[PDB]
């Protein structure tokens, strides 16, 4: 008898995080069997080498309501059917949440993989802090990426026992998606030039202080000769108007399209630093151990910076130029980032879930927690 463990993923950041999971239950088919439910990302299932065994067509004009009803009623019908001993739902998704109730009606057991983030605002995001909240009473067992997001869910009377600092498996995803061999004409003709990546989808950011933030860039460029910029610029046209001013015509400044998630990991292999205001990245570059500058006044990733994986930097011109030059001309301070330990995960975030799953199902030895 197997641990049949269905995974379920709706969206492609969750395909991406979910699928090295999968990948580790594949690794050990002679204690799990798994089963892949997709409720949306077949190009990220190719790389991960991963067949979907059941593949719902929920619909896109649809209230929250629908969407939420359609999933339940979906995966409480795929739950019945193939009664796995566990099901895994990611995150905060509205996909998560409804497979999770249904996985309760079934009474199954459920799994949280990325369990307990909160912002404890209701309303803020909306709505994946309730999702995760709703997720976080129904689950049996929580895959908590951070010791914070334990402590959140133990501050919430959640049984100790049943919480497991594993890291994020978004970083595991990584052993994957970085190629051996990445092919790219930018990459290619890099030569010795330090690549220094830059991406901001916030919209606080997005607004006035994109003509400061491409200024300062600009200007890293032109000072710094050995550098070179990748822009992969937003869908936008003010934006690309800012950035075809600003750093459209010289030869070191890289103004291409949104690169995908995948791409994106292949480039950030081989830069020297990166400027955003996302939150993935925060958590992935240092996975490749890429210095972090963070366009942000605020963060919800406060162990990437007491890590010194991350820099605060916010948005100011003079702010990113200094910060920039630091890390540029003070080979010290780069490797000090580069090699500070990823508070957010080694990349066996996988393993460590498996052998929690194991743990419960086998009751053999119960991992301890990942250590930051």
């Amino acid at each position: 008898a197997k641990i049949k463990v269905m995974s379920i993923f709706g969206t492609r950041p969750e395909a991406i995080k979910m699928a090295p999971l999968v990948l580790a239950l594949e690794k050990e088919p002679e204690t799990f069997e798994s089963t892949v439910v997709i409720t949306a990302l077949d190009q990220v299932l190719e790389i991960f080498d991963i067949k979907p065994d059941i593949d719902l067509d929920i619909m896109k004009g649809q209230t929250l309501a629908e969407i939420t009803s359609r999933v339940m009623n979906g995966i409480n019908e795929v739950i019945a059917a193939e009664n796995p001993d566990i099901v895994l739902v990611h995150g905060d998704t509205t996909t998560s949440f409804a497979a999770g109730l249904a996985t309760f009606y079934q009474q199954k057991m459920l799994g949280h993989v990325e369990a307990g983030l909160r912002t404890w605002n209701k309303y803020s995001p909306f709505p994946e802090e309730m999702n995760r909240q709703l997720t976080g009473v129904m689950a049996d067992i929580h895959f908590s990426p951070t010791k914070q997001a334990k402590e959140n869910l133990l501050a919430e009377g959640k049984d100790p026992a049943t919480i497991f600092v594993t890291g994020n498996t978004a970083i595991d995803a990584l052993k994957t998606t970085v190629q051996k061999d990445y092919h790219h004409p930018i990459l290619e003709n890099l030569g010795d030039n330090r690549l220094i990546l830059m991406t901001a989808h916030r919209r606080e950011n997005l607004g006035e202080p994109m003509q400061g933030m491409f200024e300062a860039v600009r200007e890293i460029v032109e000072s710094r000769e050995d550098t070179e910029l990748v822009y992969p610029m937003h869908l936008n046209p003010a934006v690309r108007e800012k950035a075809m001013a600003i750093l459209g015509g010289h030869e070191r400044i890289h103004l291409i399209e949104p690169l995908d998630a995948i791409d994106f990991h292949n480039f950030l292999r081989k830069s020297y630093l990166v400027f955003t205001d996302s939150g993935g990245v925060q958590e992935e570059a240092p996975g490749m151990g890429v210095p972090v500058l963070v366009l942000r006044d605020t963060t919800e990733r406060p162990e990437g910076i007491e890590a010194g994986t991350l820099k605060l930097i916010g948005t100011n011109k003079e702010n990113l130029i200094k910060e920039a030059l630091d890390l540029l001309d003070n080979k010290e301070s780069h490797d000090k980032m580069a090699q500070a330990a990823n508070p957010y995960g080694d990349g066996f975030a996988a393993n460590r879930i498996l052998a929690a799953i194991k743990s419960h199902f086998e009751e053999t030895d119960r991992p301890e927690d990942f250590i930051v």
